[PDB]
């Protein structure tokens, strides 16, 4: 698995939660894309 | 621009669901988080 590549993804996701300008709904959605991606791949980002 | 970042994203992690090697587990995850982010991003790839 590319686990590397997750924790970029991951890093660009969290970035596009918060500055992204999309709708609260698709916030709400990459909330959980991103707790799924994190269990799927085994990373979470640095603080 | 963003957009086609996170298309490009929504493409690797299907090729992920299929060959990144994970668990039984793992994939049905990662077939949440597509999507989760198929509906965020107004992308849907089959």
């Amino acid at each position: 698995m590319k686990k590397r590549l997750a924790y970029a993804i991951i890093q660009f996701l969290h970035d596009q939660l918060r500055h992204g300008g999309l709708s609260s709904d698709a916030q709400e959605s990459l909330e959980v894309a991103i707790q799924c991606l994190e269990t799927a791949f085994g990373v979470t980002v640095e603080d």
